């Protein structure tokens, strides 16, 4: 029943929102470029539309990344598909080189799965649990994974524990899920009480920044401790090749980067036989 999300013996390199430092976030321009640069998959976010479709999108509103305004939840997919989601992407010249160009439209999560069937998906359920969108997004996420037979290549997580809990109740463990902040806290407590003999029953992925408020989270013993706890350590915001190799060597299993160019460099360094 447990999905074989992790295959081979190499950590997965994910492009942050498709590689948002180099191309307009969440667009085909970004996903195509990151895939060409050799990433193993895409980290991304989903928001629910007025007509209850999951789009690949970060903010609650379209203002920051498009020429439109207002909540995703107040727009139909049809209305959202008319927008230019590269409208505000600026290069270091200050130009907006992709505004008005092809392949700049908002993607649905369904067409992300169909269009990139070889990519692993690391997806964040963004709508809040107390919102209407949050109450139905986990089911629609599962329905989307199921109709595309993508159970073994999608990792579903959320900032909100209740969204993970809602999704996992529907998926019944058939899709890999992220470890919530509260779940890891409970794990540290059970560890201290029971001694080193404790370990989480089901392996879940705990994605961390490499640092928080001056605290370095990349210690070799911490990563080993989490692996000992049956917690899958992962990191985001990894934007140097030395840090990528360091986390690979220490036992991290997922790595989200804003610079998908590093993926190609990382993979030429590892043997081909470690990949599946
Ligand atoms: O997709 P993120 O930026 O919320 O991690
Ligand atoms: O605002 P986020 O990207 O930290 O969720
Ligand atoms: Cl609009």
């Amino acid at each position: 029943t447990i999905p074989a999300f992790f295959k081979g013996n190499a950590p997965y390199i994910f492009a942050h929102r498709g590689g948002m430092a180099l191309r307009p976030e969440q667009t085909q321009l970004a996903f195509d470029y990151a895939k060409q640069l050799g990433v193993d998959g895409f980290e991304t976010d989903v928001r629910l539309t007025k007509d209850q479709q999951l789009i690949v999108f970060h903010d609650a509103t379209v203002d920051r990344t498009t020429n439109g305004s207002g909540k995703v939840s107040a727009h139909t997919l049809a209305e959202l598909k008319k927008l230019d989601a590269a409208y505000h992407f600026k290069d270091i010249n200050g130009l907006t080189p992709y505004r008005g160009h092809a392949h700049t439209a908002i993607l649905t999560f369904d067409e992300l799965l169909k269009q990139y069937p070889d990519m692993y998906i690391n997806v964040d359920l963004k709508d809040a649990p107390e919102s209407y969108e949050g109450s139905i997004a986990p089911q629609i996420m599962f329905d989307t994974i199921a109709e595309n037979q993508a159970f073994d290549r999608v990792l579903v997580t959320s900032f909100y524990k209740e969204q993970i809990v809602r999704f996992n109740k529907i998926a019944q463990g058939s899709v890999a899920i992220g470890a919530s902040q509260q779940e890891v806290t409970e794990a540290f407590l059970k560890y201290h009480l029971l001694g080193g003999r404790y370990y989480q029953p089901l392996a879940q992925t705990f994605q961390m920044p490499t640092h928080f408020k001056g605290i370095d989270l990349t210690s070799s013993r911490f990563i080993k401790w989490l692996n000992d706890m049956n917690i899958i350590p992962g990191y985001y915001g990894v934007n140097s090749i030395n840090l990528m190799n360091d986390l690979y060597q220490k036992g991290a299993h997922t790595i989200v980067t804003d610079r998908p160019d590093l993926a190609q460099q990382f993979k030429q360094t590892i043997p081909n036989k470690l990949e599946h």
